[PDB]
């Protein structure tokens, strides 16, 4: 009813500046209108943390400053389960979802899996039980498998797998990081985790087992070059070790197996193909 | 109150090569009764998706077929939780249990552990929070730990241990490639994946942090040589490397450290003699 | 109303060694309420599994013995959820929780996390969705993340941060053996496991995908030293591997990359300055 998009950025950075003074209590109505106008322009994917343009990734920063606002501004409360008792401060996503929205929004939800409110979840997309974070982005056709974790602020593209277990780490702080992101059409494997925005380019396929943050050494087998931070378009990763100089030891690192084209970008037979 | 196990097999069988053109509003009275029963049926553990015939393991095919047509032929609905709302097409085992069925089958569900209907599990075993899908048998005495999923159509052996996060991959496509099968036994620590239809035959150790799938190589150090897809009875199993050949890399391989015979298949004590 | 810390310890001790016989009909009211109380007061933190005494880590055996009690002695019973239903023995730890004493006790559970009765939660702790079982201790200003397992008398102490997926093994048995141990201030990355009574000393920084159970090395790759059961204050350790003699393969250990003083005890910036 009153804010555009230059307001509500306008209006979220002039009270982070001021957010040490800022409680649940003293919160003026403003300030508070805007963060939930913000947190639920997340939600519809109206707005995200972070975007691809002119095929490069921007990070709006004032967005990340909403969400901690966010969590400034709201109490703890008691949230009644069955079996269980929670205290928490960040609403849950489907508390005001029926049959048509879902129907709608064209996704499935599998229990027990939780979404906070102020994530994004695309039609055609599966949460099997696992846990995407406030101020994700997870686009069309993706599967998220079971006890699987979307950090905060995570983008994850269409026709994305995250198998079982895999967690996409959250980057709220430092402010000017972009978020972990996972282009489109990539595979991650069982067990993998990916944080800390490291960016897996388009068509990549990542094995079981593989962690990668940005201290990570991503070791291009064929040329010897290391990569830090970006998992190169149609790139097959699998875990392995470099070797030290005196040579008593060796240390974990992700290794480049094969290379896929663009015009090309089958998981078992790419793996099998290895050597 | 009209089908035997050959007729729903037909049923299944006939259905599923016409499945293109079956939708939950358009699937027949017999199909949808066939596919409600075989459901039934390997909820009960009355049937299995795979299962060891004169001591080899055969995959019912069309078992599998009838999972795939549960989910063509079943619309997603609102599932009202407490605290979060879902919205899917598979129901949960448990909801017509009363005391007394709990008592007479003879398992424990810890919560929030949660099996969708159509999983087998047997008497004495313990489902800490964890993540059992449908088609699975989970057999006696078995403890499935904190955070570990039974992939669908899995087959876990009796007196088998799965350790916290570990997963066991579904398998529902290919058709006619077996599911992932722990044989009795078997000991799989902490964080492991087995996936893919790979065997982990009986009296295993597998120790934490160990990633099988069918790329994977097992390496027996003691022979030089190098297992796909099943685990020899009897094997301790670790993480370890394997070595390029220019010396400048390594990848990931398990490693059967140790062999243990059948008339002794102490867990600490076995990974303790290594070297 | 009855018994002091002396007087439960000699109860439950009793009880103990005549365990066969004890059955959750015929377990005697003495027993019973002295059970009732250990919990209660492991629940509260007034009582602790083990505890740092003259500077050193001691078990009371007896507390362990109570928690192994309190499972001999009741029976399991439905419970009920929303969506799915469960059939244990162990209440949960918030059942009784009132908005007045969440906010006296001073941590957050975010939604779906679990907490069973008879364990320690300190103020200013955080646990995501995550799993804490009986008999454990968190210290204040913990950070539990999301699927992160808590095992049952593991004792984690103040800003300590387990991050995502990462397990802390449970020591019920054997009964004189330590629990799993985190001193306060350590850092330990996503999707480790560190379990069988292993004790990671303050201010360690432990990267992701690292696994230390008893049986595993943690090489010391500045002075060639191999430890086992304990990661010395300070410690920054990674994944690694340790070569055959044969040079054949290698096999999966921890490696201590850094080494940081008392007087300074960046998490990126550790993990930076490798090689």
């Amino acid at each position: 009813h009153h804010h555009g998009s230059q307001q509500l950025q306008n209006i979220i950075e002039t009270a982070f500046e001021r957010r040490a003074e800022i409680t649940p209590a003293n919160a003026d109505t403003v300030t508070r209108e805007a963060v939930n106008q913000v947190i639920a322009l997340l939600d519809s994917g109206a707005l995200r943390v972070a975007e691809k343009i002119d095929g490069q990734w921007v990070t709006h920063q004032w967005l990340k400053k909403a969400v901690l606002l966010s969590f400034r501004i709201n109490d703890n409360q008691v949230i009644e389960g069955a079996e269980s008792r929670y205290f928490d401060k960040v609403p849950m996503k489907f508390a005001d979802y029926d049959e048509a929205r879902f129907q709608k929004e064209g996704f499935r939800v599998v229990p027990p899996a939780a979404v906070r409110q102020g994530a994004f979840i695309a039609r055609n997309t599966v949460l099997m039980p696992s846990y995407v974070n406030i101020g994700a982005y997870v686009d069309e056709g993706t599967m998220v498998d079971t006890w699987a974790t979307v950090g905060s602020c995570a983008q994850i593209g269409k026709n994305v797998h995250l198998s079982g277990g895999v967690g996409i780490g959250g980057v709220l702080e430092p402010l000017q990081a972009n978020p972990t992101i996972i282009e489109d059409n990539c595979f991650i494997g069982a067990r993998s985790e990916v944080v800390e925005g490291v960016i897996v380019e388009e068509g990549s396929v990542i094995s079981m087992g593989v962690y990668i943050g940005q201290s990570t050494r991503i070791y291009d087998r064929e040329t010897g070059d290391i990569h830090y931070g970006r998992v190169p378009a149609g790139s097959v990763v699998v875990s392995g070790n470099l070797p030290s100089k005196d040579g008593k030891y060796s240390l974990y690192c992700a290794v480049i197996v094969k290379k896929v084209d663009a015009k090309t970008r089958g998981i078992n037979e790419l793996l099998r193909t290895i050597d």
